């Protein structure tokens, strides 16, 4: 019998281990799905979406006890209760001063449930958790020390209703969960949580992948945006292709120990139009552009950094600041300009303002629409947001045209049946 059907585990040369397709997968064809080994909700969500399975509803039951957890039913809180119990009592205790990051919650669950279930579960019919890479010998001081803080925020939060296994045996844990770590995102791409797919961890890495992993709930979907020929390796994007191939590059060295060498990075084509300058008098020099380029790449890193000490009246500023010196350069469609756009539009969404948001969202998805590939999820939800807002703001014309632009690349991701759908056409309807 096949563990998966259609699918074997596979020595690809040069990339460890990876999938392979046994038989021809279709566009929009669902090759396998797999629950979430571990997962955690992010804080945000808190009262919002079950802590179990991410379900978004109203009137979610909380937990007695810490009046912190949410949950669908008494099932959701029972299939959640080995992970909550070591959480529960702290958060009594401490209030807000019991805050460990998100990773160090996921490696607090993925510890409870090895040290219980050994043995392999259905979500590691191919590859188990025990097996997956850590790249120790490829980590720097930096990631190392890093590490480190979070074994201490571990120990800190968790010692005392959780046991361990030697400091060796975590620094492993960790470095697993950071070149093999997933994150789950709603319909409009919004940072639902954190989890582990052991099976959905095997597929290795194109910036052209030939399948797209969705959610429903918390059980990971992998589906083909592309013909998958018989005999074909099986992969996934890891990072935002939106991207120069330099930038990709740079962020898969760092977190994944690896220089990606796809069609995309070895011809670099798309490059040109992605740092997209404008046709001025001059025009700019190389240098310049240079000089833009970097400026624009610290800017993603001052936006960040500003999260902590300024409004998001200011933060909108930073992007309004950016977009103007840019705009000397660089054309509205440069994937710089887009992501100060993309960063500026959350904020407006956040300061209930429906209509900069509006006015942002407009001039992004022409843009991404060149950028990302055919079938993407940016793209996707980006048109979902727009409909949304049209819809929100009494433009039910608009609104409708780009509900269906989303549901149409939605069909294929997520796949026809996906509750998604569903609730974007009675939407349409109501
Ligand atoms: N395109 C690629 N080129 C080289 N190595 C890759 C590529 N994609 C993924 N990898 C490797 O696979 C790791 C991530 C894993 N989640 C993927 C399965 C991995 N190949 C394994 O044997 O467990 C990365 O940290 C790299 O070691
Ligand atoms: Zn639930
Ligand atoms: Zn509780
Ligand atoms: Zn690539």
């Amino acid at each position: 019998a096949e563990a998966r059907g259609g699918l074997e585990r596979f020595c690809s040369a040069g990339k460890g281990r990876g999938l392979r397709a046994l038989r021809p997968f279709h566009v929009g064809d669902l090759l396998f799905s797999c629950p979430a080994y571990a997962c955690v909700l992010t804080v945000g969500e808190r009262g919002h979406h079950c802590e179990c399975c991410f379900a978004r509803k109203e009137g979610l039951s909380k937990c007695g006890r810490c009046k912190q957890a949410f949950y669908c039913d008494v099932e959701c809180q029972k299939e959640d209760w080995p992970l909550h119990k070591l959480e529960c009592s702290s958060m009594v205790v401490l209030g807000e001063n019991w805050n460990p990051s998100e990773t160090v919650r996921l490696t607090a669950r993925i510890l409870a449930k090895q040290k219980i279930h050994p043995e392999r579960t259905p979500s590691e019919k191919l590859l188990a958790v025990r097996e997956f890479e850590s790249h120790l010998d490829k980590l720097d001081n930096e990631k190392k020390d890093l590490i480190q803080s979070d074994i201490a925020a571990l120990h800190q939060f968790y010692s005392k209703y959780l046991e361990f296994p030697d400091h060796s045996s975590l620094v492993v844990l960790f470095a697993q969960v950071n070149c093999n770590g997933f994150t789950i995102e709603d319909e409009e791409l919004s940072h639902l949580g954190s989890a582990i797919f052991p099976d959905v961890a095997l597929m290795n890495h194109s910036c052209c992948p030939n399948v797209i992993v969705t959610y429903k709930g918390t059980l990971a979907e992998v589906r083909a945006v592309q013909e998958i020929h018989p005999g074909d390796e099986v992969f996934t994007s890891y990072i935002d292709l939106l991207y120069p191939t330099e930038d990709r590059n740079d962020r898969l060295r760092d977190s994944y120990f690896f220089t990606c060498e796809c069609r995309e990075c070895t011809t670099k084509d798309k490059d040109k139009a992605k740092v997209e300058v404008r046709k001025l008098s001059s025009p700019p020099q190389a240098e310049a552009i240079r000089d833009m380029v970097r400026y624009a790449r610290n800017v993603i890193e001052e936006f960040r950094r500003a999260k902590h000490y300024k409004s998001p009246s200011e933060l909108l500023e930073i992007c309004e600041l950016s977009q103007e010196k840019m705009s000397s350069v660089f054309e509205d469609s440069n994937v710089y300009m887009l992501h100060m756009m993309y960063q500026a539009m959350g904020v407006c969404l956040y300061m209930q303002d429906w209509e900069g948001a509006l006015k942002y969202g407009q001039k992004i998805i022409k843009p991404y629409s060149k950028h990302y590939p055919v079938y993407s999820l940016n793209v996707a939800s980006m048109w979902l947001k727009l409909g949304r807002l049209y819809m929100g703001l009494e433009n039910k014309a608009a609104g409708e045209k780009a509900l269906k632009k989303a549901i149409a690349i939605m069909e294929v991701a997520h796949g026809k049946d996906h509750p998604y759908i569903s609730e974007i056409k009675q939407e349409i309807e109501s």
